[PDB]
């Protein structure tokens, strides 16, 4: 069948739209940089749907951010994170997290500059 | 816009097919198990094209064969290696290669076990 709709060049799995940027920016910037193409800094929301991605070598900013307050992790939708979607690995201070390959992130000071991973949700 | 057409689960990109499988194969069986699903063993055929191949980790059988007699390296669809399309480590008497991220690939002996990637060229 055919996967999508998605923005063009994008990568689409089970409905998913993805696209890899090399240009760095901090978490803030690459959340923005993926709002105005439609789309939200990557979201783990199945492992067993998104096996491909752990595959996914180096680092990059995902949509997966500490709360000011309870300093709950949630994604950007405000979900809250789970414990069958990704092993977080928190590193002292950061409050933004990158993607790491094998299902794994790391917490990192948001103001880091790190290459991006964007995703849209499929409906 | 949409992405395909596609076997079911399979990733999309620019109309083509991947598809990672981690069971470990010979590169035969890698290449029948690819044409047993209407596809073929990972060809690099174009860089810019299929720049997110940048990013996947680990090794992998892709379906680069080295010719008995010339022992020219060439594609499973007849089409000759091109010096744009990947850099080829040719380790000492391997006839077969395994993509090992970042546009590169290393000879190896083709009876090893490999996890592979299958892709079927968009039409």
């Amino acid at each position: 069948g055919y996967c999508g709709p998605c923005p063009n060049n994008w990568i689409c799995h089970r409905n998913n739209c993805y696209q890899f940027f090399n240009e760095e920016k901090t978490w803030n910037q690459s959340q923005a940089s993926c709002l105005s193409q439609n789309s939200s800094l990557l979201k783990i929301y199945s492992k067993e749907e998104q096996d491909f991605l752990k595959l996914v070598k180096s680092y990059h900013w995902m949509g997966l951010v500490q709360i000011p307050a309870n300093g709950s992790w949630q994604w950007e939708d405000g979900s809250s994170l789970s414990y069958n979607q990704l092993t977080l690995v928190e590193i002292p201070k950061g409050s933004c997290a990158v993607y790491g390959s094998s299902f794994k992130a790391y917490t990192e000071d948001c103001a880091n500059l790190n290459t991006y991973i964007c995703m849209k949700r499929a409906v």
